[PDB]
């Protein structure tokens, strides 16, 4: 799993 | 904003 | 649980 | 954006 | 199982 | 900009 | 389970 | 104003 | 859980 | 003004 | 701005 | 219990 | 804003 | 508890 | 737990 | 402004 913000 | 994964 | 992306 | 709960 | 936020 | 919580 | 506010 | 997970 | 002020 | 994150 | 109470 | 946005 | 009770 | 930014 | 960027 | 990978 993971994110980014962008 | 961004995505997430999980 | 949870999780958000705002 | 979203969210989710478990 | 998983999940995306968008 | 953005944000996540969890 | 869980909430959210916003 | 803000968001809040519980 | 967390929350975000802005 | 500014932002928290807790 | 904004607070939160718990 | 609670919580509070605001 | 929001408010939750348990 | 609680926070606030103002 | 949780992110931002601004 | 910016990117966040998390």
């Amino acid at each position: 799993g993971g994110y980014v913000l962008g």
